[PDB]
């Protein structure tokens, strides 16, 4: 069936539903749920390898940072630089700065603004305060500028457990790690990233949606030299059947993450990600390792994101080989037109 | 204006027009003339130089065969194997046998037969005599195996000036010639080579339609994998403007051939290839090099020709990644939609 995310989990104590249904927003397409599973569990194991999606919820990954919330952040996390995302809208759809050039009817709707932890504690308690509309996301990796005391937290993560899951997956190495604290109701919409990731909830509860590399034609991603290369142009809230009509045969796969739980987001599948309605503010951490080296000999049939990255490839020559991304597209119609279509 | 092969020339002692417009078939597009040139005059250098077609009254580049007929040929050249197609209709559609593996809906039109040069003549007559329907044509690459006279012959060709074409050009090596000998009414439907040709009329008169590479959205290729890569999918007698709906669009520059002329056709350059109604068998000869090297930083903007080598590389590499050619559509298809189109 596609119950979804599921019925609510219970919290101990008796504290009540975690969430319910009317936290979620509405949708077009149906959806079965991911498995919450346990890390000694050998079907998590199985599934991590199949490059299929997990939620773990008992690997201690981010233990110490459970505890961690906005005024102890505030405190401890530093005078660094902080990336902050802004928006008239729930969607906080992302621009790559560095292709900007290259689409010049491309004005951003979410900003991007540096500043430093208090500021944007500051900004927020500003808006929240007057009731305001506009909503802000900080996503910012973690480096050397932090604090002894979030450093110390940081040390206390489950490195064993992470780091020999990197070992038996052939893995690469651990790019980054990826601060996101957002305001409830904030959507990142759909679209894949490149490398692995071990998504781990710290505070709130996040709704992701994800979608395997096979359903790329349903999806739609922008222009690979398009500031928005790799999200997918359907907008979930008022989706375009018209310009996008597979759209109407998605199929995702989703879950609640709250805290403590870690969810596997297999590379180049594609994910959507809301902090749901009226939960408070939302925290998380990611891990990112570059994926497994590519074999040697490539054994057919390939895989669906190898044929990804593929497209990707022809992309990519073909605007440069030609000398300019904006002939791409009247040279692949050219291509397929009366001849492959 | 839109004359096309222009008005028949005269033949010298008053022997009357060469041939007339009813020897010419019907066809839905316009065409511009080809201008004939002396190969003094330097406008037709400048032609040359800048890969546009010509075509040369006095080369006397293959003088000595002018003598050729049927006879004469049987005669001289040799026990060798000579290729002859055949076909049930003027249309001589070409398969590329190596790839007949990989399209397996592909049943052909005209059938290749090795022979030597007195069964040719035989069928001919044979077929002549009887008053049949069916029609052959003798396509053979030179070879050593040739009667003495026809290596005096073909040592009296034009060697200097061809050779200081090719010295001028850049051009790579001769890489063959090829021995064309057809019936009135056959037709070689547009296609376009990878090489530079001189293309050496002989005996007889054909019409030969080019059109420029940036013609390539209206001629319509088959894919690169099948078997009649780089011929035109469009039946020029019955043009289905549905399948291929630019076709109405199309521009050719026509002219005609006779004994003693020679037609540059430009690398890439689309050709459509008749001999003209009751007007005899046809001979031609053709001097086919290899194009100057790519230089080495590409200027832009980019020739057409240019961009059509891209798109076969795109085609060759994708059915090479994919491991199997009948992919290459399905991928590219999903490539675009929705996305580029
Ligand atoms: O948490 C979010 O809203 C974004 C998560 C995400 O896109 C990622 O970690 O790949
Ligand atoms: O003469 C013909 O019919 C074919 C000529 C041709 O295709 C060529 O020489 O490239
Ligand atoms: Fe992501
Ligand atoms: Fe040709």
């Amino acid at each position: 069936v596609a119950s979804g995310s599921g019925e609510p989990r219970e919290e101990a104590g008796a504290l009540g539903p975690a969430w319910d249904e009317s936290q979620l927003r509405s949708y077009s397409f149906p959806t079965r749920p991911i498995p919450r599973l346990s890390q000694s569990d050998p079907r998590a194991e199985e599934l991590i390898e199949n490059e299929e999606p997990v939620v773990l919820t008992d690997t201690n990954l981010v233990y110490p940072a459970l505890k961690w919330d906005l005024e102890y952040l505030q405190e401890n996390i530093g005078n660094g630089d902080f990336s902050v995302y802004s928006a008239s809208t729930h969607k906080f759809l992302y621009y790559d700065e560095k292709k900007m050039a290259n689409f010049q009817n491309f004005k951003p709707r979410s900003n991007r603004e540096e500043m430093k932890f208090h500021e944007f504690v500051e900004k927020l308690q500003d808006i929240q305060q007057r009731g305001g509309e506009e909503r802000l996301y900080l996503q910012q990796t973690l480096n050397d500028t932090v604090g002894r005391k979030i450093v110390m937290d940081f040390l206390g993560f489950n490195w064993n457990w992470i780091n020999k899951q990197q070992g038996k997956r052939g893995w690469g190495q651990l790019t980054s790690n990826l601060l996101l604290i957002g305001m409830e109701g904030n959507v990142t919409p759909a679209h894949y990233d490149e490398q692995q990731n071990f998504f781990a909830q710290i505070k709130g509860y996040k709704r992701c949606i994800l979608f395997p590399p096979d359903q790329f034609e349903c999806l739609y991603p922008y222009p690979v030299h398009h500031p928005c290369d790799r999200q997918s142009q359907v907008d979930f809230d008022n989706p375009d059947y018209e310009r996008f009509p597979n759209f109407q045969n998605v199929v995702g796969y989703e879950t609640v993450v709250g805290p403590g739980d870690v969810l596997y987001i297999p590379m180049y599948w594609w994910h959507h990600i809301e902090s749901l309605l009226n939960g408070g503010i939302t925290i998380t951490v990611n891990f990112w390792y570059k994926g497994a080296p590519t074999p040697k000999r490539i054994e057919y049939p390939l895989k669906a994101h190898q044929k990804v990255a593929i497209m990707r490839n022809i992309e990519k020559m073909l605007g440069e080989a030609l000398g300019n991304p904006q002939e791409v597209g009247p040279l692949l119609n050219t291509m397929i037109k009366g001849r492959y279509n």
